[PDB]
């Protein structure tokens, strides 16, 4: 490939090791993970803390208003949930309906009483890309696996825009957050070019995103060319190398626990 982003693929690959655990996290924002890995260690069910690293990044989107989760959500590739608890943990947020793969090789749900646990209907052992759309007021997917091979992962991105474009038309009005691995892939740029036209919507970074991933999230609820964000981030992520900072340390997520109702 000839863009920036293939670039910073091709400088990744090629990193030493030592090279790449210095370039991951620089000028990175990580939540401190010490006290929920000990809870998770232990398979401490009443915990508010977030399940996974998803958790603090959905929120963040939230916090800034790149997404204002309401109504029914549907998670789909929940992993370990982090998502759906955070989803579950919005006052505005009436059910979750969330769905995984999972078993032994990916990630199944933590069973926690994070707030609003009980308003998540988790289903393990689903493929989501075979599965029929349903109703849905706000339509989440974080899906896409890393690779070395950014053919591979462009692939996977565009899997996910397709899946993406199924349940938007089963619900045109719903709002719909999901990862991009590889946005800088042609075939990437040109489904998404197709979803923003006919749904509105932008590509956002994250700050907790390491180096390592050029993941961007699609939000109908921003805007902005398409092209020019990817390349921005592109250019972001070779400056980056380099940096000589460490990551920025930040608490990790608690959402409380316990039910609710309705
Ligand atoms: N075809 C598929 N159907 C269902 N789940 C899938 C899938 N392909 C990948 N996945 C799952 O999607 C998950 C995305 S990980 C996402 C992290 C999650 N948002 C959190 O906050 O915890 C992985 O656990 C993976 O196993």
């Amino acid at each position: 490939g000839d863009t920036l982003g293939d670039m910073w693929k091709a400088r990744l690959n090629s990193c030493t090791k030592e090279e790449f655990f210095a370039y991951r996290r620089a000028g990175v924002m990580e939540t401190d993970r010490e006290k929920a890995r000990e809870l998770l260690k232990r398979g401490e069910t009443n915990m508010g803390l977030a399940v996974s690293r998803g958790t603090s990044k959905l929120a963040w989107m939230e916090e800034r208003g790149y997404v204002t989760l309401k109504g029914e959500v549907v998670d789909l590739g929940c992993g370990r949930g982090g998502w759906s608890y955070y989803a579950a943990s919005r006052p505005a947020v009436m059910s979750v309906r969330a769905y995984t793969i999972g078993g032994k090789g990916h990630e199944s749900p933590r069973m926690v009483t994070s707030l609003g646990w009980n308003l998540i209907k988790f289903r393990a052992g689903m493929d989501v890309f075979s599965m029929e759309p349903h109703r849905a007021d706000a339509i989440l997917c974080d899906i896409g696996e890393s690779n070395p091979d950014a053919v591979v992962e462009g692939e996977r991105s565009r899997r996910v825009i397709l899946l993406m474009e199924q349940w938007k038309n089963r619900n045109p009005t719903a709002t719909c957050v999901f990862k991009v691995l590889a946005p800088y892939r042609p075939e990437v740029i040109e489904a998404l070019h197709r979803f923003q036209l006919q749904w509105g919507g932008g590509l956002v970074r994250t700050p907790f995103s390491r180096n390592s991933t050029h993941e961007m999230y699609f939000s109908t609820a921003i805007t902005g060319n398409i092209v020019n964000s990817v390349n921005i981030q592109s250019r972001k992520l070779l400056a980056r190398f380099g940096d000589q900072r460490g990551p920025t340390r930040v608490p990790e997520i608690d959402l409380g626990v316990g039910t609710r109702c309705v």
